[PDB]
């Protein structure tokens, strides 16, 4: 149903971790024998003793000493935890980024966001940092959406701006939680916010305390916003509205 | 240390992709022919071929075609997916390549470290303990990785289902600084869906904004961006209560 990937780990032009090799380090921890491990995994205490004296060496920490004066070392234990994990990634990055005509939309950042974690934000957009100040506490950056026609002002702490490398040209991902988006026909109300997105209500579902207003954007895309009732009562479908939100109500996401 | 990660990819229990088959396909794209495309990589012009149609054998497609040989849409893709995965795994290694800095052996905690990075100054790992069925906006309750403090979050119904946010599900809590206030009027604190008592450890004053750092009983640090407007009585080493609402937090889960 799938395919199997094998993680080979080379350390300074040579070999360090082979699937069969990690199998040895694990079988030597469950057997506790210099050989029984080499045995419990298709090796002959040779490709095993040779792949170890050369594995302890290449490694910055002995992975298996003797017994008391075949036993491992904490670092040998972390190597197993590390590899196995590095093995899990593969499968998922592979399971995701899976294939074909069905899913695909952009590259690197756009593709990593596909297997990486996912957020509850109903509005996620890709853009590019076109500017940024240098306020000692809170800074503001300008983002030009992948549509090259939409501008947005976002605010983040300086420590954050510095670590994500939000410099000019940086490709980002705008995470806007539906509740941070307002809908209005009152161009005045929309114009008081830092961000405005014109559009028409393509759908409106009214709950008991909240309402999910879906807005069709000139893009074709849909902006989602959760508006209370005492604010989303006059709103109707097919109406020309304007989504608005302030710069401090947005999260940024970069690979850095 | 100073390590490279060569990636061996196999399907149907057979060598499908290999760094060499890739350099084979990449040079076929550079030279345009299998002929040169072979030497410019690693001999056997007279082998590469059964190796290219063996992959055309393993995928049912025809990775590479044929004056000379031109890659396919599936050939360049498979080339981009390998190289892509080649980076991902390289990073994953390097970011994680530590001596004692574990992501709680959680794919989540681990993935979060090398994959997309967010600007939220407050990110805590937790586990969903509950969730309602309200049609429009639901509410999930979280129990952080300290098994004590419970948070309450609000998400759209589609987000609740699309992520599988049910009991036991592991999540990462994203809380941007500006959505967190810090008071002492228990009336303000108790009024917010969320409240976390602490003690101010530092206060960065600015022309209009302040950056208050409160140390959580955890021993960590919560960060809030407070308008000097709402930071007139805030001082250092003071027992305060940080507060935020349920609809001001984003959840990040796996798949
Ligand atoms: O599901 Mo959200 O986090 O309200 O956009
Ligand atoms: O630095 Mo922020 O204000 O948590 O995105
Ligand atoms: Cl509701």
């Amino acid at each position: 149903m799938q395919a199997e990937i094998l993680l080979t780990l080379k350390l300074q032009q040579k070999l360090f971790a082979d699937p069969r090799r990690i199998s040895l380090l694990k079988h030597i921890a469950l057997s506790g024998s210099i050989s029984q491990g080499a045995k419990d995994a298709g090796i002959s205490y040779k490709s095993a003793w040779d792949a170890i004296n050369e594995m302890n060496q290449l490694s910055e920490h002995i992975l298996v000493e003797r017994a008391t004066g075949a036993v491992l070392t904490r670092y040998g234990q972390r190597l197993i935890q590390l590899y196995d994990l590095l093995a899990q990634i593969q499968q998922k990055a592979f399971d995701v980024l899976s294939d074909d005509d069905a899913l695909p939309l952009n590259s690197l950042l756009a593709a990593i966001s596909r297997f990486s974690l996912q957020t509850s934000a109903r509005n996620q957009w890709f853009g590019t940092i076109t500017a940024r100040d240098h306020d000692d506490v809170q800074q503001h950056v300008d983002v030009l959406l992948a549509d090259g026609k939409t501008r947005l002002k976002v605010a983040i702490t300086a420590q954050s701006g510095a670590r994500l490398g939000l410099d000019e040209g940086k490709e980002v991902l705008i995470l806007l939680k539906a509740p941070w988006v307002g809908i209005t026909q009152d161009e005045a109300v929309a114009q008081n916010a830092d961000n405005q997105l014109p559009g028409i209500i393509s759908h409106i579902e009214r709950g008991a305390e909240q309402c999910e207003v879906l807005m069709a954007l000139p893009d074709g895309q849909t902006l989602c916003a959760t508006v209370p009732v005492n604010e989303a009562t006059s709103l109707q479908q097919g109406q020309n509205v304007t989504a608005y939100f302030n710069a401090d109500s947005v999260i940024i996401a970069t690979l850095c």
